[PDB]
C-alpha cells in the first residue's frame, strides 16, 4: 500500500533495511511529499524540530562537553518529541547519536531521520526489505533514512538543497498545540565546524531559521564563537587563517575570499546565530541556548511582539525563569486577571513553580482563580492513577480519622473561616502526589500555616506506610519529616515572639481543616518533638494548675489541701486538686475494700458491704460516660481495657455470692473478689504519671512487659520439649499425659529459678549413662541460657528508656493533662450527683497575626541561607564585571582620542 | 588490573563492562579473599581499601538502578551472568557477606515480593492466616505463594512433634501398633527431604549448622528404633525409650528456626 | 534481621511449593519421571551514575577558582592589547 504508493510518486531501489527505513529520493522532489509521506504513513507531526550539521569532521572525538551536551540534547528531543536530522554516516558524531537513540528507545517516543546521498553511498539492493550488514559508510542506526537520487555519483555533497529545501517548507507551516506561535520551531546545532557547515550556516540565514553553535570545540565552530566577540574585513579575516593553518593551506586563494564573504554574511545579522560557551555553566545549557535561540526569533516577527502571550507561553515550556522575569514581566503594563489565570492553569500542570511563584508575586488572586470547576476538573483529569490507588491502599488497611476525611474530600470533587476552603484542597492536591517545590510555594499561601503544616506531616507518613511501591514512599516520608521542623520552628518563633497569642493559635479549631486543632494532629502523629517544645509544655502546665500560680512548692499546696479542708472557689476548680482528691477518694475505696473483704463478707452483706457497690456503680456510670464519649476511642486505651475487665470480674462475684446455693459458692465469689481487687488496685500505678521522676517508669515497665511477651515463645518451646522428656524418660506411664505432667510441671516452671533440683538427680546400664546428659542440657545448659537472654533484654530496654528520658514524660503527661479537661471538675465521689443532675437538664485577628510571624520566619530562613553564602561571590562577579565596563570604555575613548 | 591493585586502571576498565554492578561485586568478594592472606602485609591493605570501595560503588550503583525503575532492577538483580563467575548478583552479595547491599530496600522488596508471591502486601497477616483456617480456580494462586506452603509446613510439624509427644509418653509398649508406625512414615518424609538436600549440594549441606542438627537427630532416632526392635531384655526397651526422649528434644528445638521470619 | 530473612526466603525457593507431609508423593513423580536489553538500560543507568559523581566531584568545587583564573587571564590580555595599541598610537 504505502511502498507502492511512494514508488509510483517518484516513478524504486528502495528497502526496509534492517541488519529501519531507507528511501530514495531525486534532487527535484517535491518537499511537501515528503512531509506528506512522514506525517501520515510513519510519523506524528513534530512541535520541535533540530537540524545538527553532519559531515564535518570523519572522525568524532567522544570528549566530555561535547559527549554529554548532544546526550542532553537527545533527551531533551525525547521529551518534547522533537526530530532530529544528521547525516547518517557510520563515522563520526552520527554514529554516537545512532546509539545514544537506540539506549533510549530500549530504555519509539524519539524520532531521528538521516539524510543521504544515493550515488555516495554503498551499493543497495533493489526492491523488499533487503538487508545490508558492513566509499562512504552509512550507520543505519536511525529510524529512517533517505538518500539523495544524484545522477552521478560523486564525494561532494549533492543533496543540501533537500536538507534546506525540507526544512524552509517545514517551516512554512502552522502547528496550533504547540506553545509556539502557530509555527514549528526549527534550530540549528553546529558544534562541528567545517567548509559545508559554513555554507549550511549561511543558507540558514536566508531561511530565517535559528542557528545555535557550539563554543570552545569544534574545527570551525570554535572560529564563529570568537568572531561574535562596525565591520572589518581584517578583522574577520585574520582569525580564521590562524585557526585552522591545514585548512587554508589545502584550499585554494579562490576559496579564501568566498570564505571571509560569508563569515561576513554570517556579521550581517547577529540576531539569528547563538553561542553556546561550554566552558562555563551546568546542564542548563543544553536547554538553555536552545529555548534563548527560539524567543529572539519570536520576537523579530512584529505580530509576535505585539502579543505577550506568545512570549510568555514559550519561556513557560521551556522554564527559563530570568528570560520571563526580567524582559516581560518588567514592562509594566497592566496585567489583568484573567491573563494570570489562564497562564497559572497551564503552569500548575507542567509543574513549575518558579512561574507559580513568579505569577503570585506579579499579582493573582488565588482564592478568585480556585473556582469549583478549576478544582474538579484538577483533581479528576490530572490526577495521577497510581496516586489514587496508593489512596485506596491506605484507606482499606491503614485507615484513620484524617485520611477518611482527606479522601472523603478527593471523592466529592471527582465526581462533582469560609466554608470551601479552596488552598486547603490545593495544597492537599499537590501533597498527595510529593510536589515539593509547588507544595512549599503554596503553604506560604495559606492561612494557619502551622496546622496545615501538622496535617500534611500526619498525611504523608500515612501515605508513606503504604507498601504498594517503594519509590514513593521515601519521597512522602522525607516530604513528612521537612513538614514536622517546618512547623516545630514556625510554632516555636510564633510562642517567643508572644505567648497569650501562640496559646490561642494552639487550640484554635479550624474550620474543618481536618476537623481538629493543631495538637490534636501533632498528637495522633505522635511526634514527641512537637510537643516537648517549652511552649506546649508551658501550656499544659497552666492547664493543669489552673487559677494556682506556679512556682508554688507543692508540699505547699498539699498541706493547704487538708488544714483548709469566696476565693476557695478558684481554688476548688483547679485540675491539680481535683486529682488530688480523686486520688485520695480512690485510696480509701481501695481501704474499704480490702475492710470488707477481709473482715466483713457474711451470707448478710449488711452497710460495709453495700457501701462498696454503691462507690463502685459510682466508678461504672463514670466509665460508660467515658465509653458513651468516644465509641472506639474508648477500647484504644489499655487502661480502658484493664477497667472494663474489673467490671467484669466484679460482676461475677455480685452473681456468686447472691446465689449463695452452697457455701462453695460463696467462697469462689470470695475469690473472685479478691482476684478483682488486684485489678483493681493495680490502676493506682497510673497516677504516678504526674512525676517526672515516677512517669519513666511505667511506660519502662510496660515496653518491658512486651519484651516478656516476645520471650514467652521461646520459653513455651523450650518448655514443652523438656516437660515432654521429663514425662516420658523419669517414669513409666501415668494417669494419662495429665497426670504425668501435673506431677512434677511445678518444678521447671518455678523451682529452677528458685532452687536447684535436688531429688531429681537422685531419682534417675545404658538408661544411667544417658540419664546425665537428658539433666545436664536441660537445665544449666538452656534454662540458664534462656532466663540470661531476657535479663539482657531488660537491661536494654531500661537503658534506652532512661537514656531518652524528659521527653517521653512531657508526651505522656500531655494524655493526664487532656483527661482531667472533659471531666465536670468535681471530686469522684460526688460528681454522680452532676451526672444526674445534667441527665435531668438535658431531657481571625489570630491568622493574621500567624500570617506576620510566618513573614519573620521566611525572611530569616530564605535570607540567612542564600544571601549570606552567595555575598562574597556576587562581591567578586559585580567587582569584576564593573572594571572590565571601565576598561572597554577607557579602550573606546583611546581610540577615538587617536 | 585487580588481582595487581592497580585502582585507577581497574576504575577505567570498570566503566567499560556490561554488567557493571555484578562485576563490582565481584571484585569486592575477590580483593577480600586475597586480603585475607597474610603472605605480605602491604599488599593487603590496598586491596581490603580497594574491595571496601568497589563495595560502595555497586551498592550506589544498584540503589540509583532501582529508584530510576523496579522491574528491570529486579530482573538485573537475579540475571545469571554467562559465567562471569558462574552466580548472579545476588549470591556474589552473600557469598562476600555484604550486609549493607542486602539491607537496602530494593532488595528487601524483591524478596517480599517472593515471599508473598501472589498475595498482595499491605495484606494484615491476621488475615491470610484467619483465611487459611476458615477456607481449607483462583484458591490456587493463594495455595502457591511460599508464605502459605511455610505456614503449612509449620502446622505439619506441630502436629508431628504433638504425635510423637503423644506416642512417647503413652503408647510405646513392645508392640509398636499404629501410632507409633505411623511417626515412622513421617520421620521417613523428614528423612527423604533431607537426603534431597543432602544430594543438591555436596559440600554446601554441612555448612549449615542447621543439617548438622538433622542429622544428628536422624542419628539418634535409628538407634532407638534398633535397641526397641532387638527387645532382647526389657532394660534394652527402657534404653531405646530414653533415646526416643533425647532425640524428641532434638526434634522439638529445630523449631526455633522458623521464628526468622518474624521481626 | 533482613539478612538473616535472605536465607529463610531462599531456601523456599528451591521447594516444590507443596505442603511437607504430602510431598512425598511429588518426589516419587519426579523419580519416576527422570527414569541484552537490561545491560543496555544497566549501562545507560552507570551512564548517569558517573556523570553524578565526577562533575559533582570536580565542576562544583573548581568553578569559583576557574572563574576567577578566566576573568584574571581575560583582564591580562586585555590590558596588553590595550598597551599594544598605545604604543602604535605613538
Ligand atoms: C502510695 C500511694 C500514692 C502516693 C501519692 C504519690 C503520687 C505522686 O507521685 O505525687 C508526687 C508529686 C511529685 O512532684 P514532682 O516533682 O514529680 O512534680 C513535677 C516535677 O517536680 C518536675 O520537676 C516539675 O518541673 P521542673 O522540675 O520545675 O522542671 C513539674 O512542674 P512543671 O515544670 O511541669 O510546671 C512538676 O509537675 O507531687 C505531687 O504531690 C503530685 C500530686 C499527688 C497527689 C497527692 C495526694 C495527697
Ligand atoms: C509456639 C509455636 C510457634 C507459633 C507460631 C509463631 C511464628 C511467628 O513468629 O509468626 C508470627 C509473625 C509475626 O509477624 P511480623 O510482624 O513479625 O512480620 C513482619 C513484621 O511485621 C515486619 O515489621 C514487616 O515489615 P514492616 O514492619 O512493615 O516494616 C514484615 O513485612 P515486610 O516489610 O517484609 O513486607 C513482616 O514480615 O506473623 C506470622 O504469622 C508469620 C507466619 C507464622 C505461621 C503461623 C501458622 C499458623
Ligand atoms: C467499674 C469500672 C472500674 C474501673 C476502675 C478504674 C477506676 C479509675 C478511677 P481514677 O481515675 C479516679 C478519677 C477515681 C484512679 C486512677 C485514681
Ligand atoms: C530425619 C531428619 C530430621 C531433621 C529434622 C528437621 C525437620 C525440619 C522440617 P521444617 O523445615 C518443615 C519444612 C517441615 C521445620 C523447621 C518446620
Ligand atoms: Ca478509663
Ligand atoms: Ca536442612
Amino acid at each position: 500500500d504505502l511502498v507502492n504508493f511512494i514508488q509510483a510518486n517518484f516513478k524504486d531501489a528502495f528497502g526496509d533495511i534492517q541488519f529501519g527505513k531507507y528511501l530514495r529520493l531525486s534532487c527535484d522532489t517535491d518537499s511537501e511529499t515528503l512531509y506528506e509521506l512522514l506525517t501520515q504513513h510513519w510519523h506524528l507531526k513534530t512541535p520541535n524540530l533540530v537540524i545538527s550539521v553532519t559531515g564535518g569532521a570523519k572522525n568524532f572525538a567522544l570528549k566530555p562537553r561535547m559527549r554529554k551536551i548532544f546526550s542532553r540534547l537527545i533527551y531533551i528531543a525525547q521529551s518534547k518529541g522533537a526530530w532530529i536530522l544528521t547525516g547518517g554516516t557510520h563515522y563520526g558524531l552520527m554514529k554516537y547519536i545512532g546509539e545514544v537513540v537506540r539506549d533510549n528507545t530500549i530504555s519509539e517516543n524519539i524520532v531521528a531521520i538521516g539524510i543521504a546521498a544515493w550515488g555516495m553511498v554503498s551499493n543497495r539492493d533493489t526492491l523488499f526489505s533487503a538487508q545490508y550488514i558492513m566509499l562512504y559508510i552509512l550507520d543505519n542506526n536511525h529510524t529512517h533514512l533517505l538518500l539523495v537520487d544524484n545522477g552521478c555519483h560523486g564525494h561532494p555533497t549533492v543533496e543540501a538543497k533537500l536538507r534546506n529545501q525540507l526544512e524552509k517548507y517545514i517551516s512554512e507551516r502552522t502547528s496550533q498545540d504547540s506553545n509556539y506561535g502557530g509555527k514549528i520551531p526549527i534550530v540549528c546545532f553546529a558544534q562541528g565546524g567545517g567548509r559545508e557547515t559554513l555554507k549550511a550556516i549561511n543558507t540558514s540565514v536566508k531561511s530565517k531559521i535559528p542557528c545555535v553553535v557550539v563554543e570552545g570545540s569544534g574545527q570551525i565552530a570554535d572560529v564563529i564563537a570568537s568572531l561574535v566577540e562596525v565591520l572589518t574585513s581584517s578583522m574577520v579575516k585574520e582569525k580564521l587563517v590562524r585557526f585552522l593553518p591545514r585548512t587554508v593551506s589545502r584550499l585554494p586563494e579562490e576559496e579564501i575570499e568566498s570564505w571571509i564573504k560569508w563569515l561576513k554574511e554570517i556579521l550581517e545579522s547577529s540576531h539569528l546565530l547563538t553561542v553556546i560557551k561550554m566552558e562555563e555553566a551546568g546542564d542548563e545549557i543544553v536547554s538553555n541556548a536552545i529555548s534563548y535561540a527560539l524567543y529572539k526569533a519570536f520576537s523579530t516577527n512584529e505580530q509576535d511582539k505585539d502579543n505577550w502571550n506568545g512570549q510568555l507561553k514559550l519561556l513557560l515550556e521551556w522554564n527559563q525563569l530570568d528570560l520571563a522575569s526580567d524582559e516581560i514581566f518588567t514592562n509594566d503594563r497592566r496585567w489583568e486577571s484573567a491573563d494570570l489565570q489562564e497562564v497559572m492553569f497551564t503552569a500548575l500542570i507542567k509543574d513549575r513553580p518558579k512561574f507559580v511563584r513568579l505569577f503570585l508575586e506579579n499579582g493573582l488572586n488565588l482564592q478568585k482563580f480556585l473556582t469549583n470547576e478549576v478544582l474538579t476538573e484538577l483533581f479528576s483529569t490530572h490526577f495521577s492513577t497510581l496516586v489514587y490507588r496508593n489512596l485506596q491502599i491506605a484507606k482499606n488497611s491503614y485507615n484513620d480519622a484524617l485520611l477518611t476525611f482527606v479522601w472523603k474530600l478527593v471523592a466529592n470533587f471527582r465526581r462533582s473561616l469560609t466554608t470551601r476552603h479552596p488552598l486547603q484542597a490545593l495544597f492537599i492536591w499537590a501533597i498527595l502526589q510529593n510536589k515539593k517545590e509547588l507544595s512549599k510555594v503554596i503553604w506560604e499561601q495559606t492561612k494557619g500555616c502551622t496546622l496545615a503544616a501538622l496535617g500534611a506531616s500526619k498525611l504523608l507518613k500515612t501515605l508513606a506506610k503504604v507498601k504498594n511501591d517503594i519509590n514513593a514512599a521515601g519521597e512522602s516520608e522525607e516530604l513528612a519529616n521537612e513538614y514536622e521542623t517546618r512547623a516545630v520552628e514556625l510554632f516555636t518563633e510564633c510562642y517567643s515572639n508572644d505567648e497569650d497569642l501562640a496559646e490561642q493559635l494552639l487550640v484554635y479549631s479550624c474550620e474543618a481543616w481536618g476537623g481538629s486543632n493543631c495538637l490534636e494532629l501533632a498528637v495522633e502523629a505522635t511526634d514527641q518533638h512537637f510537643i516537648a517544645q517549652p511552649g506546649v509544655q508551658n501550656f499544659l502546665s497552666k492547664q493543669w494548675y489552673g487559677e494556682i500560680s506556679r512556682d508554688t512548692k507543692n508540699w505547699k499546696i498539699i498541706l493547704c489541701l487538708f488544714i483548709i479542708p469566696w476565693y476557695y472557689v478558684a481554688f476548688f476548680t483547679s485540675p491539680f486538686v481535683v486529682f488530688s482528691w480523686n486520688v485520695v477518694f480512690y485510696i480509701a475505696f481501695l481501704l474499704l475494700f480490702a475492710y470488707v473483704l477481709l473482715m466483713d463478707f457474711h451470707s448478710v452483706p449488711h452497710t460495709p458491704e453495700l457501701i462498696l457497690y454503691a462507690l463502685v456503680f459510682v466508678l461504672f456510670c463514670d466509665e460508660v460516660r467515658q465509653w458513651y464519649m468516644n465509641g472506639v476511642n474508648y477500647f484504644t486505651d489499655l487502661w480502658n481495657v484493664m477497667d472494663t475487665l474489673g467490671l467484669f470480674y466484679f460482676i461475677a462475684g455480685i452473681v456468686f455470692r447472691l446465689h449463695s446455693s452452697n457455701k462453695s459458692s460463696l467462697y469462689s465469689g470470695r475469690v473472685i473478689f479478691c482476684l478483682d481487687y488486684i485489678i483493681f488496685t493495680l490502676r493506682l500505678i497510673h497516677i504516678f504519671t504526674v512525676s517526672r521522676n515516677l512517669g519513666p517508669k511505667i511506660i519502662m515497665l510496660q515496653r518491658m512487659l512486651i519484651d516478656v511477651f516476645f520471650f514467652l515463645f521461646l520459653f513455651a518451646v523450650w518448655m514443652v520439649a523438656f516437660g515432654v522428656a521429663r514425662q516420658g524418660i523419669l517414669r513409666q506411664n501415668e494417669q494419662r499425659w495429665r497426670w504425668i505432667f501435673r506431677s512434677v510441671i511445678y518444678e521447671p516452671y518455678l523451682a529452677m529459678f528458685g532452687q536447684v533440683p535436688s531429688d531429681v538427680d537422685s531419682t534417675t546400664r545404658f538408661p544411667e549413662w544417658i540419664t546425665i546428659p537428658l539433666v545436664c542440657i536441660y537445665m544449666l545448659s538452656t534454662n540458664i541460657l534462656l532466663v540470661n537472654l531476657l535479663v539482657a533484654m531488660f537491661g536494654y530496654t531500661v537503658g534506652i528508656v532512661q537514656e531518652n528520658n524528659d521527653q517521653v514524660w512531657k508526651f505522656q503527661r500531655y494524655f493526664l493533662v487532656q483527661e482531667y479537661c472533659n471531666r465536670l471538675n468535681i471530686p469522684f465521689p460526688f460528681v454522680v450527683f452532676a451526672y444526674f443532675y445534667m441527665v435531668v437538664k438535658k431531657c481571625n485577628e489570630t491568622l493574621a497575626w500567624e500570617g506576620v510571624m510566618k513573614e519573620n520566619y521566611l525572611v530569616k530562613i530564605n535570607t540567612k541561607a542564600n544571601d549570606n553564602s552567595e555575598e562574597m561571590r556576587h562581591r567578586f562577579r559585580q567587582l569584576d564585571s564593573k572594571l572590565n565596563d571601565l576598561k572597554s570604555l577607557l579602550k573606546e575613548i583611546a581610540n577615538n582620542i587617536k
